[PDB]
């Protein structure tokens, strides 16, 4: 039972599918990144299998109109993430319905709406923080955000946070952020958005944390003109562990650490352990922060079960996750529709 | 121009000259040696006396906390808590020597629970299967029994019952720092963080409190006992007047995620901190904020362009208590009367 | 201005616009963009024919390789050579791509090896003890059975012999570079990186040959048959004079240590590299030049103050291959005849 | 058999020895440092045992003058480490003849030698090379030097390089890095020096890339003025391995990666593992690296005994390499003299 090392021969001329594929064979973190391949596909092999169960008492249970399927994929994502190209990448996984609850920070909502009114420009992570200060240009990693966008975003959201506080006062609505983030995909009503493809397919996001961000600034300005907006963070709690327990299997793949992956997993305790897992970040273990735990640390949990097979990738998801989606899900697309 | 010199043991073992030399030795010594001189400047800040115009403006809040000269942030990850750096932060808060908290979820539920019984030493690379089926929970290189989260349910479920009745009889709108304070002075035991916390009037701020077994207790708690409902918006202002009306401010971030980036967006409503310090291990080159260095901060404004801000790259179980040593402590009679 | 955008994925899986959308997807995807860039800056600089003055100039040399307009240098360690990058490597190197090698002993040994017997996969977490009772050697999430340094100690041991010979009654003068040309002649398979390198008349530096299995040879051999010498002084010009009468100068550096830094050394001697591609996971916080950015070489004069150098901070079993798919395999034509 | 996590109470005040005593019970790589201090302090203890074996026997099978102890302990460091305050540190430990043999890189040589001509200086690492390089400065992580620091290496060291040539060719001197080393530190003539204390204290440097920085480029250039000089690799293998082959006991210090740690461990499988090891580096395993190895690598290659309980402390050894020698060595100065 033993492969043997070898790397993909250029002799062979380009064959870019080749080339992937010989990442399994490669080594180090090729390897695992082929390993991630092979985990994603179980998991979307495994929510293609047929199921025969109960549609409305799994509706009651959940409190959620989503459809069940064989397998519940998680997909968990950072801010930066959302300022880089992997917005696009994320938005097609969610437009094509894909995977079944989103969670992100608060960055990771407001940015994939701003992107719908302005643009991010690459930048280099060297620049001096005065000078652009002075110009009015906020950094990014190696991205860049002009000051404007957010001008932009206040115009935008206000008259939808007035909205909000009215239903909310006279028509009973209780908002937590899920809600509102379903909302706001609503209003922003772009096909480029994650989050108007996430409410349009009854894809939930979690974001407990979602006043911390731009869209928290506004909230809070927006609050001494309209008073009363309440965001609630135990109604989203429900609603995301009632996504793990009733599941058949579970899925989780995590681009970056933080709240996102922490909650994640933690809802994946509820039913004793994820089935599937990737983790796919740059964070290191030996500060015992849970961003740099491996996987491992989680089977110690109940988090991911002790007969999975999880994977991590040590790497940028701007260079990995791209390559991830071509040899998974958009190689399934054709049972997507 | 500053020659590198480090500390020469033909001396003999004088520990305080050791440490002074740190910031001739170079690299991240060096560093430390400016983090040093950076809390120390917070401290010399917060030790003068306020001006009456700076008294009028800093006592615009309904803080019952009296304003210092400088209010100073500090932010810390869950795992730090599961340290015995928990001791650290406890005996900052204990003597007032900070003004604001923010941690996450697992930052205030393990401070509590170790009152209830302790987190022992283990090893990073003990393997999952082996720890879940003895019921052992890893925390980097830490350990605590399942046994620990029982004796929590038990502690917490009554705390509960009444959170939910004073909200649904007496009107009390909940938050996470108002939650945080109420389990402070429940827990009622010198060693906790959150105890000296709520006795001393520093509030504490943590936006996704529902992202651990505080969360667990809550998700279980409400289908018994429905309804409670913890707001992050009034906890937003909250927070950010802190930093509004403060004379100056300085921040003390140890390790990325939530903690980090909620401290930092707060001190922009100010348009910036005049002090900062971060400890943490993360890199930038992924483009998170986690890994992000101070000067990224100053292009948003989260950090004054003419502040002299100090990332310290390394595992703040290390280098924090050198730095409380160095600053905090040896001006512990100013913090006593 | 270039605007931040990912690949979009409702175009289909098309290899190359996926690969070429890297360069606006941020962050490391970004600096990767930036890299074939550079890399092919190198080669059509490469590919420019010599005019008469340059010609003359670089004839300087007593080298057997015809020079061209830009001499690039490839390092890289000796876990790449483990790795399936062995044959990303011997395929640049077949085909007359890069002009001169630097690696360390392991990265000349294991070369060999492979084409006596084969690496494994394995994972990280395998025991020590558990391999060491199998005598089963561990290099990351590779393993070689004892077996292999076996057959390399009895292919080896004949050529020692001939080489102390050869010394003793032909007046050679050993060095690294001339041992490692003799032994990639020795193996005779096309398979082996050192065979074509020498059959190309393509230089290796290595000189700290003797840290790794090589030595533990010679070691043994010098007690039946004593007297080797393996001078470092001689390879020390040949390197430098490779840099200094060249045309343009590239590096493209893998990895950290003796090979980063003996590339880059050399070209300080022309005051500086034309361009520079570093791929590497080490960090700058430690002051370690394993983790030195390009822009420190610069203030050296190891890389031109006009040039654009670029890090890829990531794993090369990742990048690397998609390095080559995107630059050098594009242009095989030319490197043929 | 179990220990509880605390960590240092500052209500005692500060004792320094306690605090550092403490991070035993803090986790994470304060954990890692205690245990480092209990290995270390270990090779201490078994070094000052007595034995009682042949002294002529022993130097004719190292053909070294240095008598044996009961722990041989090899201490590895990079070059860096030598720019750095470090340096005393490390000069210290060889001035009182504490440890056994030196493994550094060339620049872990030179810039001990330059620093008795001139000094280095406190920069920062975001300097850009260009306007540092205008100015005739170098930069090695935050640290600055001159050019002329360089100017003022090349006047003094020519003169011995003449030396050296014609004692090679008229005394029948055969070259070695380690040779060489000893011979410059005799020259230097200094006791701020590590390598003036060395050669002293017969203390072998062994740096089998000894070509690699400024002392090769002065070779270089010093040869085109009087040729001849020949460093040979090959005798100075002989001397290092025979050190661990003839030892009762080893113990590894290892400060960073590459060759130094690779040929220190590379040594000690010749005896089937050192007794003892620690590892100081901020080097991470997930890219297959040498440097990032864990010490339980080291053991499936029986470079590390078994039965060792070898530790890694992931971190800046500008901070703890201090700490360390303050709660070891330092403590045992008394037999030491």
């Amino acid at each position: 039972e033993s492969t043997q090392v070898r790397g993909y021969d250029f002799n062979r001329g380009v064959n870019y599918r080749a080339l992937l594929e010989a990442f399994g064979t490669t080594g180090f973190q090729a390897t695992n990144f082929g390993r991630a391949v092979q985990q994603v596909n179980a998991m979307i092999e495994k929510k293609l299998e047929p199921l025969s169960q109960d549609e409305d008492q799994h509706a009651d249970l959940t409190q959620s109109r989503r459809p069940l399927t064989s397998c519940t994929i998680f997909l968990g994502y950072t801010s930066n993430l959302i300022s880089s190209g992997i917005r696009e990448t994320i938005r097609y996984l969610v437009q094509h319905n894909m995977v079944d609850v989103l969670v992100t920070t608060a960055g990771g909502v407001e940015e994939d709406l701003i992107k719908c009114l302005a643009p991010t420009y690459l930048g280099e992570f060297s620049l001096r923080g005065k000078e652009l200060r002075e110009n009015g240009i906020n950094r990014i990693g190696n991205l860049l955000v002009p000051n404007e966008n957010y001008c932009k975003f206040e115009d935008w959201l206000m008259p939808i946070l007035d909205q909000m506080v009215m239903e909310q006062n006279t028509e009973g609505v209780k908002w937590t952020p899920s809600k509102m983030i379903a909302r706001l995909g609503k209003e922003i009503n772009n096909p480029e958005s994650v989050y108007y493809w996430a409410q349009k397919n009854h894809i939930p996001v979690f974001s407990p944390a979602l006043t911390d961000g731009s869209l928290g600034d506004m909230i809070f300005f927006h609050s001494y003109k309209n008073p009363g907006l309440v965001l609630d963070i135990v109604e989203d709690l429900r609603l995301i562990n009632t996504q793990a327990i009733f599941a058949k299997c579970t899925g989780m793949i995590i681009l970056g650490g933080g709240v996102v992956k922490h909650h994640i997993a933690n809802a994946n305790l509820m039913r004793n352990g994820a089935d599937y897992a990737v983790y796919i970040n740059t964070a290191q273990e030996f500060d015992g922060s849970d961003s740099g735990a491996r996987p491992d640390e989680a089977v110690s949990w109940g988090k991911i079960r002790v007969d999975a097979q999880p994977v991590k990738v040590y790497a940028d998801a701007s260079l990995v996750f791209p390559l991830l989606v071509a040899e998974t899900f958009a190689q399934k697309m054709d049972a997507f529709m």
